[PDB]
């Protein structure tokens, strides 16, 4: 018969079903940075890409496939049809609009809510037991939207949130102190956006509180202008957008970071978007970033961070901003 | 005193001189795919990016920097000035014009030769002992150009060549046979382009010659049309370009593959562009892809592949095509 | 009330099915080398160790646990009771007697068959859908034993076989040729032991047949004495045993190599102990090493290597030796 | 012509000089756990092993070499002669006596000081610009000894110190809290031994001070008995020794962790043995563990941790114990 038959004696065949499948919805720069990052961290036995643009989708899939020799993910598939998404453990949504230069993420809300009305039911149809990781902006509101639409328990709907903001924060912290970001600790919580809250009280190296060493830290009076580090965090996205048109690599790595914790059930702590109703006097169904324990069931636990009254005030302000938009939605 | 000084007592100033520095010239899609791939394989203690477009360059650098928390490359720098490139072990050139839909890589020659006249002397100025890895197209001619311009010994000028073509070939081989590409062996040699030569005689799984099993393999008579696999290899770049506008991920991974062998002195065998004068009756200073041993001195050795008379004829044809263009290059 | 409760909320409690669990039976040098190798390749979300020596077992578990900060396997458990083994994807058997200086692996047969009569039913009880990877010696016979005892289909019973022999072979090949073993190809098949068969016909670098270049390769007349490379393969175990008392690291890495292909469903080709009946005129239920495709269902396929009449004669001889012992087996 | 010449055409001859060489002195369980850990983290282009026991040494080398197929370290060498050590970037000393069950590490001092009088000058002879990483016990005193003997600047003499103690601490912290150790923060400083100091003030998850949440933390009055976590840290080594005869895996991983920071110039913070004269009112040349910034020049910086008066008292006590022994040392 065939060359294959001359060479290989077959015992089995289909031997099917993926055990560790990840789907990325959206093959824009963000989606593909998530894809490459996940492929190179060996988090998946199958990667599925979905988009509406069929030419781009096939091209992206093929480009990844041509590099298969150098990867350890044996199955890469794509399709407009969500059936390619079946039995995903983790589905990452990166599809939607995306802010231009000067544009608030909050300005994307109605466009991307409409998109989610199509995407989320289709994802859920084919992977009912998946975790949903929302990356599309505004991520905090859209996490809430994905939660309402999907009907999933809240532990299985995670927004990428301030994982990236905190990463940026720690990078800049490290630059100032001459320490690798890995050894620089500090949390940016709340909205992934303009109303993010830097937790000065928590900033530390080797367990040494920076606010203790330097009480002016985070105030306007601060001779060292540490408040500017947070300002740079807020402005990062806009500045990168200004310079190169979009952001991709940082968010990609950030998402693979979250994927790693979920897929490997690490129970690491990440600042990600989740429902915070009942904390810090928030009474509504607001989603924003707090430190959460991430594992194979998604968010199993929240860390109840202690905030200064001002830090708490800023977080309540973030909550209000978000709830203001959320309440007007048809989810 | 500053917070840094309050917190940290310094013994030593200046983390002086990079030990494992890689430079990527060109921050187009290819350059940045090389960058991310190298960053995630931990091949460098310092990554430098260089381009002429200053806004894009700074934006790319910053995007990578924001993800520092998730990498183990502590220093990422960029600049128009080649002084950011100093003391590189490996310099990867991805700058230049790239082919549009329908356009032969050979059509880029004069534009990219002009570019290389600027780039190569600047690279050499700041990293005289580096290895040059040429990725810009047409890679085989431009490797020769980089060799002439740099004045480097031929072992330190390497073209990415058919590393990717072979990777694609093995992917497709694997698809047909139901085997991981890692276990599918087969070489595409010669021009990284239309005149590439698939070495049917060398195609094997588990040491079993496929041509032995199936003598029609590679010919027009072949009922199974294995020739079409090489068909797909030649046309890959064009089809991906057609679908998504460019290729990035596969070439990126391919380049990191080569970088890994160089940086870690693996002495693995890769089909890369090098001078083949004196082999297969080629008498001119032609560069094309043959299997080479890659390590910390670049190409230390060539494998002298045995070719069928036809396979050799195809390689001589590839050589002629390339030499035809090479001879005209007064640059 | 507790600090844990003050700090950490809880959305989701009971949970607890492992998705990617590996069990290692036997915490001798081999077992623990398998354990460390698997832990550092991130192949498992849970590692279980089982042995009969309770003090040693607990000590080993604890030592690994103390290094948890530096691993990505969140759950390490041990116990005499096989209930710690439940829901393993892959169970690696390394328990039993091992050969002393001068002792043939075939001399371990009755002792280890008796051991397997206890081990295998217990493994199967708690992980009925696992793949069994047999490492205990003589691995080829004991793979057959594990197959008979377990009642598993033959695809889910894999002996580590000649994966290590081939690895050694390629190392030595590489030493002689000045090439990384990764780029040196050559298969040692049959018994993991004295009657192993080096497939000279398949030995190649970059697809170039070494036997073609050097027809004396593998014969006694060979001026270069390539036969000695195989002799060194056969004698490796004995020489290492002579020098340090046992072998551990190489077999450990070899086993993690196989585990990687199984867990990640790579469909890579490895020379491992399996069913062979119906190939090369073998008519009995002999298990020995041939190149097999390894994935999430274990051995899905065998590669039908072409052998010289002598290579085939040697493999039939290996088969006879093994069958001679197998037929006499006392369960 | 030889087979080598038929197969390989040579461009380049001598090749050589290691760029990223690591030496491990001592091939006891600790030495070899360091070796395997380093080999699997790809930290070295060359690994050298040295010991006095020639049979064991050769056996260990060979066992690692046989697994070369599965590693990316192309050169593994061993020898009694320290010339195999030449041009190491990092030399890890694990040779010497180790403690028995119930035996204080401080009881090893004179035996291992004598050993160091031979080892250290030989290491320095062949790798004058290396970093010395001392693992032999008592590590704090022996770091001081290696510093005095070598004549190196203090930044290039590093004791593994409390990197492991802190790792154990964080593991146990994580066990109690249901969080991965990576997300559990807490430092054990001072002597790697009975007089280690747990920094209760610094213990945190997600930046939330545990002592703030639970003021009894670390006291005897503590209902939750967190003091027992530290007691378990002190007793770990002894309990593992009691159970399996020695410790290997945890210290191995801990050492590779430090090696990673040094080789890749990460500037991560690790609690390692260094000279602390001038801190916490210590006036003598005492070495003990404080958080240090680790990179390619070794210890570039110390973090000046803020301690409670009691925590500081405990550290001064640790310092006194160590200085008591150090002052008596003769050369």
């Amino acid at each position: 018969a065939t060359l294959k038959d001359q060479l290989i004696y077959n015992l089995l065949k289909e031997e099917q079903t993926p055990q560790n499948k990840i789907t990325v919805v959206g093959v824009g720069a963000v989606g593909m940075a998530c894809a490459i990052s996940i492929l190179m961290k060996d988090l998946a036995d199958e990667l599925a890409l979905v988009d509406v643009i069929e030419d781009k989708l096939k091209g992206e899939m093929m480009d990844l496939q041509h590099g298969s020799l150098f990867l350890r993910t044996p199955k890469i598939v794509s399709g407009k049809d969500y059936n390619v998404t079946a039995n995903s453990k983790l589905v990452i949504i990166t599809a939607g609009a995306r802010q231009q230069e000067g544009e608030s993420r909050l300005n994307l809300v109605q466009r991307n809510v409409n998109i989610f009305k199509f995407i989320i039911p289709n994802v859920v149809k084919y992977s009912p037991n998946c975790k949903l990781l929302i990356v599309s902006n505004p991520v905090d509101i859209l996490t809430y939207v994905a939660w309402k639409i999907s009907g999933f328990p809240k532990n299985r709907v995670i927004g990428s949130g301030c994982n990236l903001d905190s990463a940026r924060f720690r990078y800049l912290m490290g630059e100032r102190l001459g320490v690798h970001p890995l050894s620089c600790h500090g949390w940016v919580l709340g909205e992934h956006g303009d109303s993010s809250v830097p937790v000065w009280s928590g900033m530390n190296v080797a367990g040494v509180s920076l606010k203790t060493l330097h009480p002016d830290l985070g105030t306007d009076k601060d001779k060292e202008q540490w408040k500017e580090v947070h300002k740079q965090v807020v402005e990062s996205a806009y500045e990168v957008i200004k310079l190169k048109g979009y952001t991709s690599w940082a968010i990609g790595l950030s998402v693979a970071d979250l994927a790693e914790s979920i897929m490997k059930n690490l129970r690491r702590v990440h600042p990600v978007s989740t429902m915070i109703k009942g904390l810090y006097g928030i009474k509504d169904d607001v989603f924003l970033s707090v430190p959460c324990i991430l594992g194979q069931n998604g968010i199993s636990d929240l860390v109840k961070v202690t905030l200064t009254s001002e830090e708490e005030a800023r977080l309540k302000k973030s909550a209000d901003t978000l709830w203001g938009i959320q309440k007007e939605l048809q989810f």
